């Protein structure tokens, strides 16, 4: 898993489209990101699920400080970050495309967490 599902809701778009203002704003509602409180930053990972979960083993992922892990590779991302003054709907966001490798927690082989302040910024 439920933590794995819940990172993947939250952090996996496969195949994204644009990538712009506008994905980020339709990509943050569809998933649940903005319904009571809108979150002020969040990440997408784009390409497949098999390179994302690697990154739990020594195939794609290194030890990286206190209990996390970054990947060998670099993924398409995407950073939408909260526009205004309020935290409250309806939720404006700027988009960030980037590529660069990212950092993870994993359980049980499996990824639950990705650490944002890398891509704050």
């Amino acid at each position: 898993n439920s933590r794995y599902t819940h990172f993947l809701t939250q952090h996996y778009d496969a195949k994204p489209q644009g990538r712009d203002d506008r994905y980020c704003e339709s990509i943050m509602r569809r998933r649940g990101l903005t319904s009571d409180r809108c979150k002020p930053i969040n990440t997408f990972i784009h390409g497949n699920k098999r390179s994302i979960k690697a990154i739990c083993e020594n195939k794609n992922g290194n030890p990286h400080r206190e209990n996390l892990r970054i990947s060998k590779s670099s993924f398409q991302v995407t950073t939408c970050k909260l526009h205004g003054g309020s935290p409250w709907p309806p939720c404006q966001y700027r988009a960030t495309a980037g590529f660069r490798n990212v950092v993870v927690a994993c359980e049980n082989g499996l990824p639950v967490h990705l650490d944002q302040s890398i891509f704050r910024r």
